[PDB]
């Protein structure tokens, strides 16, 4: 078996010529030659298994990666394990080669605004068809956004994605969050479990201000500082928006706060499309109930150049999981692991 960087990749005989791309927490991503398709590939060797939040993330990506079929998210083209749940250790997830993501390509390169305002098409375009199947990504930030050589965009990973759940979104103040702290949107540290679509476009609206200037524009050191860099720029919330936040914990912090002023979007991006900065006020709306929605959002005039909704395509059927992920035990999610990959078998 080949290795790289110190761990092997039982990924033989279809693929072979590896070179390594970038490793995480529990897997290693190479580039592989797909002998059988005569291209060069990327695999994910993943190695879970000890761990339920690993094994959550594993799953909720597979099955969803599977069930997707969209231009601007990313496939699975391939599984390989092994043969028998005893003896499966790692799962390699095979996928499109792509160049970069925007997380190394906006540490490096100026975009130009074309770029962004193709980037973001293809963002909520893939969003679009994300949300039409009642799922939230639940994590989208620039490193889960991967580009090809002719910057065509692709959603990825999926780890924390969830089935919209907006009856049961409200929670207390400061409740307790996983997806990645920047790009958090201002309820999640006030009432908000982000059960609903409104927290993707948050998101989204973060990563088009970072697209503008290269720069994360809400750098949260911390839970609470999270939501002080917010209201830093978008000023203290109105008195209807206050009204929202039944929640006395939550409703009483923000009263706490001395007056802000909004800074206004085009001193902090002065040489942005005025379109573009008219689009990033409505992601970046404090209240989520008046943060505009995706196939609003394709609709804003910063996009008319590609906006074609017989162009941007939804999903045959909403998606739902077998049963919920959140509580069950590493072995289990190991079999549905196991189940959900026999197709590629062998
Ligand atoms: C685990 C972990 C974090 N590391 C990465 O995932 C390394 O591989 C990237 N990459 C992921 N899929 C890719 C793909 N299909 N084609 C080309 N590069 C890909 C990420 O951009 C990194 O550069």
């Amino acid at each position: 078996p080949e290795m790289v960087r110190g761990q092997v990749f039982d990924v033989g005989p279809r693929y072979t010529n590896l070179s390594y791309i970038g490793e995480g927490a529990y897997g290693m991503v190479c580039s592989a030659y797909d002998n059988l398709n005569k291209v060069r590939v990327a695999i994910k060797k993943i190695s879970p298994f000890e761990h339920q939040t690993y094994c959550q993330r594993t799953l909720r990506e597979i099955k969803i990666l599977l069930r997707f079929r969209h231009e601007n998210i990313i496939g699975i083209n391939d599984i390989i394990r092994a043969p028998t749940i005893e003896q499966m250790k790692d799962v390699y997830i095979v996928q499109d080669l792509m160049e970069t993501d925007l997380y190394k390509l906006l540490k490096t390169q100026h975009l130009s605004n074309d770029h962004i305002c193709y980037f973001l098409y293809q963002i909520l375009r893939g969003l679009k068809y994300i949300h039409s199947a009642n799922v939230l990504h639940r994590d989208l930030k620039p490193s889960n956004l991967l580009l090809n050589t002719t910057c065509d965009l692709k959603i990825c990973d999926f780890g924390l994605a969830r089935v919209a759940d907006p009856d049961h979104d409200h929670t207390g103040f400061l409740t307790e969050y996983v997806a990645t702290r920047w790009y958090r949107a201002p309820e999640i540290m006030l009432n908000s479990k982000g059960y609903t679509k409104s927290i993707d476009i948050w998101s989204v609206g973060c990563i088009l201000a970072e697209m503008l200037s290269n720069r994360p524009i809400f750098p949260g050191k911390h839970y609470l500082d999270q939501l002080n860099h917010i209201l830093g720029i978008l000023g203290s919330p109105s008195q209807e928006d206050l009204n929202c936040i039944i929640n006395l914990k939550a409703r009483n912090y923000l009263l706490s706060l001395p007056h802000k002023n909004k800074v206004p979007w085009n001193r902090l991006f002065p040489n942005a499309d005025s379109k573009a900065l008219d689009l990033l006020d409505k992601m970046l709306t404090f209240n989520p109930h008046k943060r505009i929605e995706v196939e609003q959002a394709l609709a804003h005039p910063y996009l008319e150049q590609y906006y074609d909704p017989s162009d941007e395509p939804i999903a045959e059927a909403p998606f739902k999981f077998d049963m919920e992920l959140d509580d069950l035990p590493k072995e289990k999610l190991k079999e549905l692991i196991f189940e959900e990959t026999a197709r590629f078998q062998p």
